């Protein structure tokens, strides 16, 4: 579902690998090998291949000629689905047809490389379950693969791990007979599918990769210390799963809603969208807006995009409705020249109106990294729907990359923390930037893994890359980079050391 990610090949490995087994219409795609957050698509067009720059600083994969997108899935999706749509500085079209498939399986989470059968059985004893998986490097007959699996009740013998050997002939895989697959990975997905079964019965299913990123936040420590020596793997192999999550995005992508997204490919899931209510009976679209509820899976967070001078109204209908009386902004509303965010509060000490919702700005706080503004909303018509809604406008994030130290990030978060545990039965912290997933989603990742350390103190389970996949399953490529990645562990080690000094 993602084997056109190539992530250990160069430009001329990536020419030749068209040339040799692609066609007109064959595509990779591929990091650039010193430069983080640049990536290139290779693509094959009349016997050559041209190489399309994609960047992506922190909010969005910007693609040269193309769009902005949310992930690189989304945007193989959408011009796998999109013919003529994407063309070079002459204006000629670049059709993606044919994925050009990686065979390399560093990027799988069920693949360990150099690795003991004494040490998978140990990891496998400890860490896993019924179906837990994993594959490794043979070290008995240099070139192959383990296979070892556990199965069994959920030490008394009722569990065991099997290891099935993995021949690599002719740079294709088997078990010692059958079919001979192209990759690891085609050879996991047949065994997934169709589960070997021993002679005398038991059926080696393999149901989940061992779980090698679950750590225990007092050692936070040692496993960024181990990261930094690497972080870019772990990102990786979490990119690798956003095939799973081409969840349907049809509301963001209604004629009816095209002029309420800041990036029209950039579009919130129709399962978490912020669905808006009472709307303007003449307006025959009015309940949508780009915004997703964020649960962890008590606070809970809204994930929006910097708002449009035609989006205002409704993000102030979603603040009243959601009952929200935090907003976290995390851009300015300019950075290089180019808008981000609406202003979309009043000046202080001054009152607007913005649709049915009033807001009076009573007034402004400055602090080193932010601004707070002290705002209150009401439905116009109705003086008893006051609420205080407090706006944490974060103002010193760089344009490009992420904070060099997290103390200003975190002091931040927790003062929105105390401000939000503070008010009775408010509602989800609203969370925004620009596009709504990179800092907004870095900003989110790191709130709900300190509040895990808040409740549980020092000594609990956290996992980082599984909490991103889950917040991802609700908004699109949330988190962006690899430094926003990087970023989100350097914030909960400060964290946890901070506390550990007191
Ligand atoms: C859910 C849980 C874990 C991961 C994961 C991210 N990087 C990894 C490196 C090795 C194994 N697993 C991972 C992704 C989604």
């Amino acid at each position: 579902s993602r084997r056109w990610f190539h992530p250990n090949i160069t430009g001329v490995e990536a020419e030749n690998l068209l040339l040799t087994r692609g066609v007109d219409g064959s595509f990779l795609a591929r990091p650039s090998k010193s430069n983080p957050g640049d990536f290139t698509l290779s693509v094959r067009r009349n016997g050559a291949v041209t190489h399309i720059k994609i960047q992506n600083t922190g909010d969005y994969y910007d693609l040269y000629g193309g769009e902005k997108f949310a992930t690189l899935a989304e945007l193989v999706q959408y011009y796998m689905e999109h013919h003529g749509q994407l063309k070079e500085k002459n204006g000629d079209v670049i059709e993606l047809k044919y994925p050009l498939n990686c065979a390399d399986p560093t990027s799988e989470r069920w693949f360990h490389g150099h690795l003991s059968g004494k040490e998978a059985e140990k990891l496998l004893t400890e860490k896993g379950k019924h179906g837990s998986f994993l594959v490794r490097e043979s070290q008995s007959h240099p070139g192959d693969f383990v296979l070892s699996v556990r199965t069994g009740d959920d030490n008394d013998g009722k569990s065991k791990v099997t290891h099935v050997m993995i021949r690599c002939q002719e740079l294709k895989y088997d078990v010692g007979g059958g079919e001979r697959f192209d990759s690891l990975t085609d050879l996991v997905e047949h065994y997934k599918k169709n589960p070997m079964v021993e002679t005398l019965g038991t059926v080696l299913q393999l149901k989940q990769p061992l779980n090698t990123t679950r750590i225990n936040a007092a050692e936070i420590e040692s496993r960024v210390r181990e990261l930094s020596k690497g972080f870019w793997e772990e990102f990786e192999t979490l990119q690798q799963q956003e095939c799973k999550l081409l969840y349907s995005r049809k509301e963001g992508q209604r004629q009816e809603n095209k002029n309420k997204n800041r990036y029209k490919n950039i579009l919130p899931f129709d399962h978490t969208r912020v669905v808006l209510h009472d709307g303007d009976p003449n307006e025959p679209v009015s309940d949508y807006i780009n915004a997703n509820i964020i649960m962890p899976e008590k606070k809970s967070y809204i994930a929006t995009q910097g708002c449009l001078q035609n989006t205002v109204n409704d993000f102030w209908r979603m603040v009243f409705q959601e009952n929200s009386r935090v907003i976290v902004m995390t851009t300015k509303e300019v950075e290089r020249g180019k808008s981000k965010c609406v202003k979309y509060w009043p000046d202080e000490y001054a009152l607007k109106e913005y649709g049915v919702m009033r807001v009076r700005n009573v007034k402004e706080s400055a602090a080193h990294d932010y601004t707070l503004r002290e705002l209150k909303l009401s439905k116009v018509g109705q003086g008893n729907t006051e609420r205080t809604v407090w706006q944490y406008h974060f103002r010193t994030w760089p344009d490009h990359g992420v904070p060099s130290d997290p103390g200003g990030v975190l002091d931040f978060l927790e003062e929105v923390h105390h401000k939000q545990e503070s008010i009775m039965d408010a509602g989800p912290v609203v969370v925004h930037c620009s596009a709504g997933i990179g800092r907004t989603g870095t900003f989110i990742v790191i709130d709900i893994l300190i509040d895990i350390i808040r409740e549980k103190g020092v000594d609990c389970d956290i996992d980082v890359p599984k909490t991103i996949q889950m917040v991802r399953s609700q908004r699109s490529g949330m988190v962006q980079t690899e430094a926003q990645y990087r970023f989100i562990y350097m914030a909960v080690q400060h964290y946890i050391e901070t506390l550990q000094r007191r």
